[PDB]
C-alpha cells in the first residue's frame, strides 16, 4: 500500500527537509570511518511517502502516548539510516529494525544530526561500504535516508560520553556529553511510534 511521490525541488516541502538535511551535518569522533568525509550533501531526489495503513497506526499510538503524558505526544522530526530502509517504508518500523548493541538497549535508533544516521546506511559502523565499491567514503552511489515523525512522549534521559522503554517513560533520549557540537540521539521500543515521512537519495560530496 506504500506509493511515493517525489517532491520538485521548487516545492517549499522539499525545500525545508533539504535544509534540515544539509544544516544538521557534524564532524564524527571516527574520522569519517563509517559514514565518509563529506560536509554536505548533494541531495537527488525526496519522496513523501504514503501508506493510510502506517499512518493510522502511528497516529493511534501517538494518541495512546499523548493521552500517558497530559496531552503532549513531543512528536520529533529525525533522521533514520538503515540496510533496511526499503522493508521500512512498505512495511513500517518493527523489532527487526532495532539495534541490539546499541548503547541505550535493543530499540530503533533516531538522530537529530543527517550525518550521524548517515553512519548507518551501510550497516552497523557503515559495514563493508556501498555494495558497487566496497567503500564507506563512495562519492558516487546514491544513498538513502529516512526523515521521520516520532513520538517521544515521556523519554528518559540519558547523558552520554526488542527491549522495552525505561517504566514510566516512553522513549531514551541520548544526551551528548562530552563532544560540544553534537545533537541529541532518541531511541524508541515501538514501532508504531514512528512514520517514515520522507526518503530522501542522496550523494555525499568531496570536499573541495
Ligand atoms: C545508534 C544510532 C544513533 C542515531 C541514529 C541511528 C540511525 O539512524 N540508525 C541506526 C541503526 C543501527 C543499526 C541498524 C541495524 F542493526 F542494522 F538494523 C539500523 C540502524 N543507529 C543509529
Ligand atoms: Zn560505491
Amino acid at each position: 500500500g506504500t506509493i511515493l511521490i517525489d517532491l520538485s525541488p521548487d516545492d517549499k516541502e522539499f525545500q525545508s527537509v533539504e535544509e534540515e538535511m544539509q544544516s544538521t551535518v557534524r564532524e564524527h569522533r571516527d574520522g569519517g570511518h563509517a559514514g565518509g568525509i563529506f560536509n554536505r550533501y548533494n541531495i537527488l531526489k525526496i519522496q513523501k511517502v504514503c501508506n493510510k495503513k502506517l499512518w493510522e497506526r502511528y497516529t493511534h499510538r501517538r494518541k495512546e502516548v499523548s493521552e500517558e503524558n497530559h496531552n503532549h505526544a513531543n512528536e520529533r522530526m529525525l533522521f533514520h539510516g538503515s540496510p533496511f530502509v526499503n522493508a521500512i517504508i512498505h512495511k513500517g518500523f518493527d523489532e527487526r529494525h532495532a539495534y541490539i548493541g546499541g548503547m541505550f538497549g535493543a530499540g530503533i535508533y533516531f538522530a537529530e544530526n543527517s550525518s550521524k544516521s548517515n553512519q548507518y546506511v551501510y550497516g552497523i559502523g557503515g559495514g563493508t561500504g556501498c555494495p558497487v565499491h566496497k567503500d564507506r567514503s563512495c562519492y558516487i552511489c546514491h544513498r538513502q535516508l529516512l526523515f521521520c515523525r516520532v513520538t517521544l512522549g515521556k523519554s528518559f534521559l540519558q547523558f552520554s560520553a526488542m527491549a522495552h522503554s525505561p517504566p514510566g517513560h516512553h522513549s531514551v533520549t541520548g544526551r551528548p556529553s562530552v563532544n560540544g557540537l553534537a545533537l541529541a540521539e532518541y531511541v524508541i521500543y515501538r514501532g508504531e511510534q514512528a512514520y517514515p515521512e520522507y526518503l530522501i537519495t542522496y550523494q555525499i560530496m568531496r570536499p573541495e
